[PDB]
């Protein structure tokens, strides 16, 4: 996260770290058994770490749970990073408590201008901000016009832009798969962008609100 502030510890209890030796992507707990992340973060098996604040120090609030199933959206395309969403089933249910709580799936698509929070342990590109401690950032959802203008012909129905066209504040590598929460609901998943915090290059996010059918059906299928 570039240009944000350190999240208050456990203020984003749905935030999870996907670990394969080291943290490599974020994700969001949507219920005791399932985590939503980005398809470009796909790995056959991953260890989901919940209840984290500082990912390099044991705080006593963590739960490390291995994945049971990793399911990429059927239409995910590595050629253009389209339909960048994936579900991870936990091999054992997460224990919900003060440090671990699920985030609600959207009841509808958030309109442009809606203020959201994006968080993660990715590149901060600053000498002050320690990426081992969860970083937070408030970003507004941009209109399709603004999004298409920045990335001509690259924005599909499954993508939306959020951030600032002036740059300076953005999600970055390592934040991939993480949450974009607006009005208490998961509206986006950190997906792609040109660099981080560059003017004219806002972050691109998977549009969760158009995947409710797939999400609901898959979470009921085994
Ligand atoms: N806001 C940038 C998010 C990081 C990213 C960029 C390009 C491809 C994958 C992730
Ligand atoms: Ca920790």
């Amino acid at each position: 996260i570039v240009g944000g502030y350190e999240c208050k510890p456990y203020s984003q209890p749905h935030q999870v770290s996907l670990n394969s030796g080291y943290h490599f992507c974020g994700g969001s707990l949507v219920n005791e058994n399932w985590v939503v992340s980005a398809a470009h973060c796909y790995k056959s098996r991953v260890e989901v770490r919940l209840g984290e604040h500082n990912i390099k120090v044991t705080e006593g609030s963590e739960q490390f749970i291995s994945s049971s199933r990793v399911i990429r959206h059927p239409n995910y395309s590595s050629y253009n990073i389209d339909n960048d969403i994936m579900l991870i089933k936990l091999s054992k249910p997460a224990t919900l408590n003060t440090y671990v709580q699920p985030v609600a799936l959207p009841t509808s698509c958030a309109p442009a201008g809606t203020m959201c929070t994006v968080s993660g342990w990715g590149n901060t590109m600053s000498s002050t901000a320690d990426s081992n401690k969860l970083q937070c950032l408030n970003i507004p959802i941009l209109s399709y016009s603004d999004c298409n203008n920045s990335y001509p012909g690259m924005i599909t129905n499954a993508m939306f832009c959020a951030g600032y066209l002036e740059g300076g504040k953005d999600s970055c590598q390592g934040d991939s798969g993480g949450p974009v929460v607006c009005n208490g609901e998961l509206q986006g998943v950190v997906s792609w962008g040109y660099g981080c915090a560059e003017p004219g290059n806002p972050g691109v996010y998977a549009k969760v609100c158009i995947f409710n059918d797939w999400l609901t059906s898959t979470m009921a299928s085994y």
